[PDB]
């Protein structure tokens, strides 16, 4: 009996978990003492190590390799073999008959680690010869999406999570932490009791309204007029850091022009906030000491979302709440290693480290540590164009590793045709998903538990997490996989230890060098840049004490005009819906849902949260199914009749088996509940038998 530290593959606040082992197999998990989490855990920490063992209760851990033959074909069992082969010959000869661009591969931003994904890019790259490497979330980063690269020249939050405890004012902006981020919101808690004043904007009344010193209630969409009102009256009323815009800032002038038309007045009817409430949320804002902005991946999708978040961004440029501890623009993105993957340079414009493939030093070196003569200048594709680079011929092939498309994209029957068009696609996962189950190849890979790695928190921290427990079949880890592939594609590649691959990308990545295994450890935490391997540089807690990371060190204003939501409401469709996390379900289900304990725990079809008051309207009790209608769409799902929802949206817990976050839509209820509820459980249970017969075939 023994305990093995590993962090949680769940979200991306990184706790930290002693996993309990007795006699080769998990026997409970505990909360370790993190530097985020300090001896705590949500549900899922706690009882969501369960999947490891293979409960069956959603889908099955994927045993085997397999492959498909012929296209409307089983997948059948193979040998590893047979499979790597199969892959390095069908890669090799695309890459002969198209060129390289014709392959994407995918990084992963969950339980696989920081090496995996590395790996995974220097496969792309030095074995392919394609930049065609990216993760489906992914931190703001391109020149294809604008975000907060553009405002600050990095898209890491600027603050550590725990800086969080000592602001002097919490303003959260889409973004519900209590349900998202169990732990990232014990910090907004702690610093609460700590004396912080919040501040939460988001239509719903959310936990962290309960405590909120103002909850702004806006209407849904109407984040840029509430945003640029809010600069109005910081401008108007003299309260931003005049030195702080000069000397660290440009852009000034035509933001104040942009927000001089936005009064508090002019946007009371498209926000619902009053004028009144607007400028005292502006001025608590702007009074602060030390103000931290928290939001959610989350702002991105509510569209207008990468102007909002520039927006957003501003707000704290004109306060000068940045480059000092406490404050900051702070986006805690979702998943556990959303932020590793991105570092490691599983994005099509860079290598790990921020280091852009654009630039000709970046290629040389690279090239040279590789091995290889040249490296590509030009961006690859993202993941997100995939069913046009498919449609039109230019992706020939998919080397999908740890994503769920098929499930986790918009519009699902896009992707789907995306694979029809493919002429490969190779899903490497730990579950029959219903992406592996669409697949040309399957490549089964040890899961978090089974290997060990790095994740990178959503502060940028580095962590270890150690292998507690061996397969228990004749699976690889992925880079262990990507390794034999590229090896028997002609270029050799093998390590003995995620420490080999984590010692190479440090050597060839200033900002991650100094963040040895030894620094790291058990329990260590360590923010990058750390430069040095002295113990000396223990990372970075904060970014831009000196200076942006824009190319003249200036921080960039910008703002917009208020643009309503594409999908306007009528009398037909009189609902917005939008989606939103619950605290005890993870989005791809696949974990969680084969935990037993939290299984017990989420209903299917799911659940809608519906006002009180629309719902008395609509005849609609709380429990009963109800149909949600859109556009090209409808949907069944379950009533959570509650007041938490504002009244005139419905908020769906979207987990279930690009304006994301608003939509026009009309909730009807059903009449003969019985049937309802009979189709649910038939339509799960064909569902869970269809993932059952692909993987034990
Ligand atoms: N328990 C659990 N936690 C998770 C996950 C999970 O599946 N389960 N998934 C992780 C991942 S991958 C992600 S991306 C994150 C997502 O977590 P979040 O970043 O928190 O995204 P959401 O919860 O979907 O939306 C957050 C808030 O946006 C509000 N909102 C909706 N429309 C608007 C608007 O127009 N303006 C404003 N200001 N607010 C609005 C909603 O009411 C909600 O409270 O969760 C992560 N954590
Ligand atoms: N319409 C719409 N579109 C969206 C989003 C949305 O809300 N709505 N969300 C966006 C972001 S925020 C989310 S996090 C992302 C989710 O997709 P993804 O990461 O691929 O699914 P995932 O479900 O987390 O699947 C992760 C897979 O990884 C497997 N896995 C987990 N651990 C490992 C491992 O160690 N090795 C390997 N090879 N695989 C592993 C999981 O089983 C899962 O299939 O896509 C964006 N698009
Ligand atoms: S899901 Fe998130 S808050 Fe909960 S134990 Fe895991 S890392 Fe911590
Ligand atoms: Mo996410």
């Amino acid at each position: 009996m023994k305990k093995v530290v590993t962090v949680c593959p769940y979200c991306a606040s990184g706790c930290k978990i002693n996993l309990v082992v007795d006699n080769g197999k998990i026997v409970r998990a505990e909360a370790a003492q993190g530097k985020t989490n300090q001896g705590t855990l949500c549900l899922k920490g706690y009882y969501g190590w369960d999947f490891i063992n293979d409960t069956q209760i959603l889908t099955p851990r994927l045993k085997t390799p397999m492959i498909r033959r012929q296209r409307g074909g089983k997948l059948e069992p193979v040998s590893w073999d047979e499979a790597l082969n199969y892959v390095a010959e069908r890669l090799s000869a695309i890459k002969e008959k198209y060129g390289p661009d014709a392959i994407q591969t995918t990084g992963s931003s969950r339980g696989t680690g920081n090496e995996t994904n590395y790996v995974m890019q220097k496969f792309a790259r030095a074995v392919i010869g394609t930049n065609n490497v990216d993760c489906c979330a992914r931190v703001x980063h391109g020149p294809s999406v604008a975000g907060l690269h553009q405002s600050v020249g990095n898209g890491a939050m600027s603050n550590a999570i725990n800086e969080i405890d000592n602001t002097d004012l919490v303003f959260v902006f889409g973004y519900n932490p209590a349900d998202s981020h169990p732990i990232v919101a014990n910090h907004v808690i702690n610093a609460k009791r700590n004396g912080a004043k919040i501040i939460v904007c988001d239509p719903r009344k959310i936990e962290t309204a309960r405590i909120a010193d103002m909850h702004i209630a806006l209407k849904n969409g109407s984040n840029i007029a509430l945003l640029n009102a809010m600069g109005h009256v910081i401008i108007e009323e003299n309260l931003y850091d005049k030195a702080f815009v000069a000397s660290r800032t440009e852009g000034f002038e035509e933001y104040r022009k942009i927000v001089e038309g936005y009064t508090p007045e002019s946007v009371e009817d498209i926000t619902g906030v009053s004028a009144s409430e607007i400028r005292q949320a502006a001025r608590m804002y702007a009074q602060a000491k030390s103000a931290a902005i928290l939001w959610g991946m989350g702002v991105t999708q509510f569209y207008q979302g990468v102007e909002t978040v520039r927006s957003l961004t501003s707000l704290a440029m004109l306060t000068g709440n940045l480059g000092k501890p406490h404050a900051g623009v702070n986006p805690v993105r979702g998943q556990n290693n959303v932020q590793g993957a991105c570092d490691m340079g599983a994005l099509p414009d860079t290598y790990p480290g921020y280091q852009y493939v654009k630039d000709p030093a970046n290629r040389e070196k690279f090239a040279k540590a590789w091995g290889v003569e040249s490296l590509p200048a030009h961006t690859g594709y993202r993941i997100s164009e995939l069913p046009h680079r498919a449609a039109h011929g230019e992706v020939r092939a998919a080397y999908i590793m740890g994503e769920d498309p098929l499930q986790t994209d918009a519009e699902l029957s896009a992707v789907r045709k995306a694979f029809e068009d493919l002429e490969l696609v190779i899903v490497q996962d730990i579950f029959m998903t219903k992406t592996a189950s669409a697949a040309d190849v399957i490549l089964p890979s040890t899961s978090w538990g089974e290997h060990e790695g790095v994740f990178t928190a959503a502060d940028r921290g580095f962590q270890r997490f150690f292998k507690a427990v061996e397969p228990k079949w004749d699976l690889k880890t992925d880079w262990q996989i990507i390794s034999e592939i590229a090896t028997r594609m002609g270029y050799p590649m093998h390590y003995n230890n995620t420490q080999e691959i984590w010692d190479e990308l440090r050597h060839l990545c200033p900002d991650f060098y100094g963040a040895t295994y030894e620094k790291m450890g058990e329990l260590g935490f360590i923010q990058w840049p750390c430069r040095d391997t002295s113990d000396a540089d223990q990372g970075t807690s904060y970014l831009f004490k000196e200076k942006f990371d824009t190319p003249n060190g200036l921080a960039q204003f910008f703002t917009c005009d208020w643009v309503a939501p594409i999908d306007k409401l009528t009398d037909e469709y009189p609902m917005v819906l939008s989606t939103v996390r619950e605290v005890g379900h993870y989005s791809c289900r696949s974990m969680t849902g084969n935990c037993a304990a939290l299984a017990a725990l989420a209903d299917e079809p799911g659940y809608a949260q519906i006002n009180t008051e629309d719902a008395k309207r609509l005849g609609i009790e709380d429990e009963a199914l109800v149909w949600v209608h859109s556009r090209k769409g409808k949907i069944i799902t379950r009533a959570q009749v509650s007041d938490r929802p504002n009244k005139g949206a419905i908020y769906m817990t979207y987990q279930w088996w690009p304006e994301y976050k608003y939509c026009a839509v009309r909730v009807e209820p059903i009449a003969d509940q019985r049937a309802a509820e009979q189709y649910v459980i038939d339509e799960y249970n064909k569902l869970k038998t269809r993932l059952r017969e692909a993987a034990l075939a």
